[PDB]
């Protein structure tokens, strides 16, 4: 894939910490996205790369009077509308829980209040893949019920080797 080739080329070329950090960030984003794409495929849901909350409201209630509400402009990775419930979806790729809790608290306090005012039943769902062991952990009782089985086959090895190469190249930096 040119994904890896593009990244191998920037890593080979990079000479300073500050540009390497932007490469590091872009590796983790691509790792996140590859997870989200393989998830949405296995679950047959429309893959999206962030959706503005305002877009989400307007899809589930097109007669919304957007201007009459204070809608925080958060862009979660995706969403599912069941016709009766809204599930806000965030994909994580991580060995730890830290970012799952940060995002869970952020989306709970920023999304749910306006959806409660508008009258949309709403659940914050977060799906996390461990890059090392491939195991999937799910926040979202409604998400679990609607997707008890997740038929993804993942492989994060390219991403690990790119970031291992990047951080070997800058072992004695900061
Ligand atoms: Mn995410």
């Amino acid at each position: 894939d040119p994904m890896y080739e593009q990244f191998l080329q920037r890593i080979q070329a990079v000479r300073t910490a500050t540009v390497a950090k932007d490469i590091s960030a872009d590796i983790l984003e691509a790792r996140h996205d590859y997870f989200g794409r393989e998830l949405c495929r296995a679950l047959d849901i429309e893959y999206r790369n962030a959706v503005l909350l305002d877009e989400i409201i307007l899809d589930v209630y097109p007669g919304v009077n957007l201007m009459e509400y204070n809608v925080p402009h958060v862009t979660p990775d995706n969403y599912i509308w069941t016709g009766d419930m809204l599930l806000i979806l965030d994909y994580k790729v991580s060995v730890g829980h830290d970012s799952t809790e940060v995002t869970y608290k952020k989306y709970t306090t920023l999304i749910l209040p306006v959806m409660q005012e508008i009258g949309i039943n709403t659940e914050i769902c977060i799906i996390r893949a461990n890059p090392v062991t491939n195991q999937i952990s799910i926040v979202g009782e409604q998400f679990k019920r609607l997707f008890p089985t997740i038929p993804v086959e993942l492989n994060f090895a390219r991403f690990f080797e790119l970031r291992k190469m990047l951080l070997d190249k800058f072992a004695d930096d900061e």
